[PDB]
């Protein structure tokens, strides 16, 4: 601890109109310090994409200026392939929250009320994970 190891300039992230893009090199270094990250997986090849496009970055301001604050991010499965085993990504779009290191899958009618219920509702300290969990990767 307390390092400080900065020269390559590597540990980076970019956005888009406040869609901010993680991958599995900078996955972990965001989440890092993070109580709630909300992950969207999405597809180049997949069309039925290009419609929430939009829909996704109008959630990114709302849950931006929200509290507590949330840091909206998407991942391009396809590209990430590590990411994408690790929330058993096998379709898209794909939402997924992820909760100080513990994976949430999202059901429901992705809408920017509902999208935003369930990660606003779990960014909330006091908010727990239900049982029948999927995986447990040595959560802990």
């Amino acid at each position: 601890g307390s390092s400080g190891s900065s020269g390559d300039d590597d540990l980076e992230v970019k956005e888009e109109n406040g869609v901010w893009v993680l991958n599995d090199g900078n996955f972990d270094n965001f989440v890092a310090d993070k109580d709630t990250v909300l992950l969207e997986f999405y597809a180049p090849w997949c069309g039925h994409c290009k419609q929430f496009a939009p829909e996704y970055e109008k959630i990114a301001s709302t849950l931006k200026d929200n509290d507590p604050p949330i840091a909206v991010a998407k991942i391009d499965a396809t590209s990430a392939s590590m990411l994408a085993s690790k929330f058993d990504v096998s379709g898209y779009p794909t939402i997924k929250i992820l909760k100080k290191g513990q994976a949430v899958d999202y059901d429901g009618s992705r809408t920017q009320e509902e999208i935003v219920a369930k990660v606003r509702e779990v960014s909330q300290p006091d908010w727990t994970p239900p049982p029948e969990v999927t995986s447990g990767p040595s959560s802990g």
